[PDB]
């Protein structure tokens, strides 16, 4: 069985943009990270109601987030389709995805070595601790970290983890879209691209199966998604939350 057809014209074509607006939207070197408001680490060895008090890593953790959404914007308008979709669809999109591409895209900094997000430094190291700094817990970081871990197992080729995020934007199932039928029509397009490429390009491969766990993770992502969304809406009850916040967050996960 096993038909394995060439990338077409337009395939190579979309791979190539969704590689280059990802060369401009992700730096590598993390070299604007010196603009956030400063990393704050105080002892937290424990403890909810410290946490909550502190929110030490908040700001700068919050500054980063609200930095990649906006990385995240310029990727997802740099999808081929993209455009075509009205600019309110465009927007439903963003907001309900930007939480999950983040945690897609952030894969690449993070690091099985120790587990943690390595973007520099030690000052740019972010673990476990510094996220329960920024008030989440363990029912989210938990989870994000397995996600991870098993997103760093699938190996994927830069062209698959580009597919991936732009598939992972592009969704019609999600609350609000009004032209699902475009959506999906932009999302198969993209589908059948990463189809096609892993057919093409990964070796063995009897292991055609790499595409059914990339799907499985886009699920994995709609429920750390749903479970940082509720952890978010509490955090914003901590008065003075906002302040630590910036207007896009406030927007993007209000
Ligand atoms: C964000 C990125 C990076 C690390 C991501 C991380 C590490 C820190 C904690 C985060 C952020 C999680 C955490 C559960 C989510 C949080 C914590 C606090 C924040 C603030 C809004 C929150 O809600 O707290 C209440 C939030 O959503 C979700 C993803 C986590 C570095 C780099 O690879 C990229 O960045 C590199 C730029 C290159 O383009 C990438 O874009």
């Amino acid at each position: 069985d096993s038909l394995r057809p060439k990338l077409s014209e337009e395939q190579q074509r979309i791979i190539a943009i969704l590689l280059d607006a990802h060369h401009k939207t992700y730096d590598p070197t993390y070299s604007d990270f010196c603009q956030f408001r400063p990393p704050v680490r105080v002892n937290d060895g424990g403890s909810v109601t410290l946490e909550l008090s502190q929110l030490s890593m908040l700001p700068h953790l919050a500054d980063l987030v609200s930095y990649s959404i906006q990385k995240v914007i310029g990727f997802a308008k740099m999808i081929p389709g993209f455009r075509d979709l009205t600019s309110e669809d465009q927007i439903v999109l963003l907001k309900s995805s930007a939480i999950e591409v983040i945690m897609l895209r952030s894969n690449e900094s993070f690091t099985m070595d120790d587990m943690s997000w390595t973007c520099g430094n030690q000052d740019y190291k972010y673990r476990v601790s510094d996220v329960t700094k920024a008030g989440h817990s363990l029912e989210l970081i938990e989870p994000l970290i397995k996600f991870q871990v098993g997103l760093k197992k699938l190996n994927l080729h830069e062209e698959e983890h580009v597919l991936l995020m732009a598939i992972c934007i592009v969704s019609p199932d999600r609350p609000g879209v009004q032209d699902a039928a475009l959506i999906e029509a932009i999302q198969d397009r993209l589908s059948n691209t990463l189809q096609t490429y892993i057919r093409c390009r990964h070796p063995p491969p009897g292991s055609h199966l790499l595409y059914a766990k990339m799907i499985q993770k886009l699920a994995d992502l709609r429920s750390l998604n749903e479970e940082h969304s509720k952890q978010y809406r509490c955090l914003s009850f901590q008065p003075e939350c906002s302040m630590k916040l910036t207007p896009l967050v406030l927007e993007v996960f209000g």
